């Protein structure tokens, strides 16, 4: 867009880039209808079959039965549509939150708009991992690897450049500008956004559950249309009358009837309805307890984590440290706080090099924006004897070392006292074999084998007590002031060792043992010295008897063969690389084992897409949130471990829903042929199924997987890879609930049977209402019961029960007693057998399951 053939200060003149709000609305902003929405989710097979059988039963000339399965597929189509609604909203509201932040430097007003609200012609910082918004000229970067897979499927990482393209446009290799839609690999980017979201090139251009769960619903709708088909022939060929028939010609529509509701009655058509809804409702408790989900379809497989892969720094620690003991060559204890003067030289020394080498500041309380490591520096010289960082303004800082990842050497020269004061920080065994001179009030004498193992004592005696560890030096020639350089770095003395415990996060410690006893081994990531993590470990909670820790330099150097047999032993790794983090998520995956990475950093990326469910930090880098399933916002572990427990309700509620919805039609259907086998009457018939159809399978089924959490989601074993809706315990579960909530059904239309068939098929549809409209009650759970759990505990639950009993409340109006099949009027007891059945049916229910609960496991 006349963008390529222009430099830097070409840019800056004729774009204007160098009043914000009248750039905004000139250049203009960066940032499906529900009617539609509802006309196109007809793709359901269950609500095509329900509503080309609404349309036959229509043509017949029947109305009251049109609009009751009418009415179904309008509540099912409307709650479907206004959770979706819900979800979309939920959906906006995370991408709002959560939106990519771009840090916009402007005409020098550093600040951080959205990405939404940019604007051309300003200038924006992208550091590592800060996915570019917009695209935009640059004019000086430091190794910009930025990969362009989105925005035109470029795999390399270019790197942009001061050099432009005249006379020329080329979305493919080109260093001109950093284009939208492109994340940054390495490297620092500054540059000034030249286009509009819409004039950026990236503008010009379900779930694995829910499949599975379409491919169940379409085998179960095969086999029940396949039974009642069988129905429907039973109905034509057992009696027919006789040979004459009467008039089989306008009867087979009464038949026809019957297996057409038994289709309505046993076919889930609430099945995706119910799945959307509590993956929306799911998403949203996970929102509360903060955890933004990305990817949708992980959702299903966070209750089935049986392994978790997550890092101390952030997850198992709130950050700023507290240093509690500290190691001198001299040797006392603490003497900070007391002392007003200098005190001893190791201390003073230590002090001094701890506050210049702390590239972070107090400023005012509560405000720490640095390294956690030197803000609980600088927060411990604060806190002994007073105020201590405002010795560091009055010592310049000459040579600083940028800190490489290679390097632990951050390094501070002042010039106020000392020359060419060689002062730097750094891990322990890195100082221990670099530098090499002993510090003993003035002695500056070389290492020993005596010496160095004292050193090595007290750096594992810190260790043991889970603590990390700096080493620091002083030693130094005199010179003068140098380039900044490494110079001489054999030559080092050795100042006291300050030790800073990590402290975990609140809560840590009870939902690691509580994913413990879930199954949910832990495993746990660090970059710091090996059994300072693993008595970090220990501290935690995930290391006992027999589990083992091996470093990253072991884990690189260990073939996969033997690690797969070491790999359920171990939950600490130390001194990691993202490599390893790709080897040990290969390595959990590979044995089922469902995984979930951590990795907040930017090259962390191949390991959070690998992983099955990778989660990224809401403090890391947005490329990682790209890479992952879900963010944590609070960054904390027990978001994942609340994560997973929402995951396992979810399915559990799957479970449940399921099991009601399937039990209940599992219950009519062996009612119908109970009474086809014996030679009796329907026990309903067509208008009364499809009004069961219409009481339930609808907002009872929906509110039942809205229930909340059973006291045990986080004492079971995870569940397997695959779904597994039909488990072993649930089968039975179902096969119990169908097959008593029938056992009553047959038994009140026996009952009916001895007054007249009508009252039979009455009593047989009020029973098998009632029981469906209380056995919700009874299904809230399979350890729990409704007393047991509270009835007032679960909101939607009794409020749909309420609902259900006041729509089955039609049926004692006497105008709607003819078209339901109620004959005659009741005195009491064409209702108070049907309703002891109905509670001796979920009674009887419930001691099955205290009795599961006591007898059985
Ligand atoms: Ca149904």
């Amino acid at each position: 867009a006349e963008i390529y053939r222009k430099s830097a200060a070409e840019t800056f003149t004729q774009l204007e880039a160098t009043e914000v709000t009248k750039r905004q609305e000139k250049y203009g902003f960066n940032e499906d209808p529900l009617w539609k929405l509802f006309l196109e989710t007809f793709k359901d097979p269950m609500v095509i079959v329900l509503v080309i059988a609404a349309l036959v039963q229509l043509v017949l000339g029947e109305v009251v039965e049109s609009l009751i399965i009418f009415l179904v597929l309008i509540v099912n189509s409307i709650i479907s549509v206004v959770q979706t609604r819900k979800a979309e909203s939920s959906l906006d509201a995370l991408r709002e939150m959560s939106a990519p932040v771009a840090k916009v430097i402007r005409d020098g007003s550093k600040q951080s708009i959205h990405a939404r609200e940019l604007v051309p012609g300003d200038v924006v910082i992208l550091d590592a991992g800060d996915f570019v918004p917009a695209d935009g000229r640059l004019f000086e970067s430091g190794s910009l690897k930025i990969d362009e897979g989105m925005l035109t499927g470029e795999s390399e990482a270019v790197e942009k450049y001061i050099d432009t393209i005249p006379d020329e446009v080329g979305l493919g290799d080109r260093v001109n500008m950093v284009f939208s839609g492109s994340l940054v690999v390495y490297g620092r980017g500054m540059f000034v956004v030249t286009g509009t979201a819409s004039e950026t090139e990236i503008g010009k251009i379900q779930t694995p559950l829910q499949r599975k769960l379409e491919s169940f619903s379409k085998k179960l709708g095969l086999g029940i249309l396949a039974l009642c088909v069988l129905i429907f022939a039973v109905e034509a060929g057992r009696v027919l009358l006789g040979d004459n028939s009467a008039d089989m010609a306008t009867a087979i529509l009464n038949a026809f009837m019957f297996a057409v509701a038994v289709a309505v009655a046993a076919i889930p058509e609430a099945l995706s309805s119910i799945v959307t809804i509590v993956l929306a409702v799911g998403t949203n408790k996970m929102a509360k307890q903060h955890a933004i989900i990305r990817k949708l379809p992980a959702v299903e497989t966070l209750g089935s984590t049986s392994v978790i892969c997550t890092d101390k720094t952030g997850t198992l620690t709130q950050n700023k440290m507290t240093v509690v003991d500290y190691y001198l060559p001299d040797g006392t204890k603490e003497n900070f706080p007391e002392s007003p003067e200098n005190w001893s030289e190791g201390e003073r020394r230590l002090i001094h090099i701890a506050v210049l080498c702390n590239d972070s500041n107090i400023n005012s309380e509560g405000k720490e924006l640095g390294d956690p490591t030197e803000v609980a520096l600088i927060a411990f010289s604060n806190k002994n004897n007073q105020d201590y960082n405002e010795i560091r303004e009055k010592f310049i800082r000459e040579g600083e070392i940028p800190f490489d990842s290679d390097r632990k050497l951050m390094s501070t020269l002042h010039t106020f006292n000392e020359n060419k004061a060689m002062l730097t920080k750094g891990g322990p065994d890195v100082m221990f074999a670099r530098c090499s001179y002993v510090f003993l009030d003035g002695e500056e004498k070389p290492m020993t084998e005596e010496i160095l193992a004292k050193l090595k004592e007290t750096n594992e005696e810190f260790s043991n007590q889970a603590l990390r560890v700096l080493a620091y030096g002083y030693k130094r020639m005199p010179a003068d002031t140098t380039e900044l350089k490494l110079e001489d770095e054999q030559d080092i003395v050795l100042v006291g060792l300050t030790a800073m415990i990590d402290p975990p996060r609140e809560a840590v410690y009870a939902s690691i043992e509580e994913s413990k006893k879930a199954g949910i081994r832990t495993v746990m990531i660090t970059g710091d010295h090996k059994t300072t993590a693993q008595a970090i470990g220990r501290d935690i909670g995930l290391m006992d008897a027999d589990d083992i820790a091996l470093t990253g330099q072991e884990l690189d150097a260990m073939p996969e063969e033997e690690l797969d047999k070491k790999l359920e032993h171990i939950a600490v790794y130390a001194r990691v690389s993202p490599e390893n983090k790709i080897r040990i998520v290969k390595a959990w995956q590979k044995k089922g084992k469902i995984t979930a990475m951590t990795g907040d950093g930017v090259n962390d990326a191949p390991a959070l897409k690998q992983a099955d469910i990778g989660v990224a930090m809401g403090s890391g880098t947005d490329v990682a949130k790209d890479s992952a399933a879900m963010i944590l916002t609070d960054d904390n572990f027990v978001s994942i471990v609340d994560a997973v427990g929402v995951g396992r309700t979810v399915f559990d509620n799957i479970k449940k829903s399921i099991a009601y919805l399937f039990a209940g039609n599992l219950g009519a259907i062996i009612a119908i042929l109970f009474a086809l086998v014996l030679d009796w009457i329907n026990p309903f018939t067509a208008l009364q199924l499809l009004f069961i159809n219409l009481v339930n399978d609808s907002l009872p089924a929906i509110a039942l997987g809205m229930e909340k959490a059973e006291p045990d989601v986080m004492k079971r074993k995870p569940r397997d890879i695959n779904e597994g809706i039909f488990a072993g315990g649930t089968m039975r579960a179902v096969i119990s609930r169908g097959v008593l909530i029938g056992i009553a059904v047959i038994i009140s239309q026996y009952i009916g049977m001895q007054i007249s068939p009508e009252m039979s098929v009455a009593m047989a549809f009020t029973t098998l209402i009632l029981a469906r409209t209380l056995q919700t009650f009874a299904a809230r759970s399979n350890v729990q019961t409704a007393f047991g759990a509270g009835f007032f505990s679960n909101k939607y639950v009794i409020g749909a029960v309420l609902l259900c009993f006041v729509l089955y409340g039609i049926t004692v109006l006497p105008g709607a007693r003819e078209i339901f099949s109620i004959p005659a009027s009741f005195g009491l007891h064409e209702w108070s057998i049907a309703a002891g059945l109905a509670l001796a049916a979920v009674v009887m229910m419930e001691i099955i399951k205290v009795v599961q609960n006591k007898f059985f496991k």
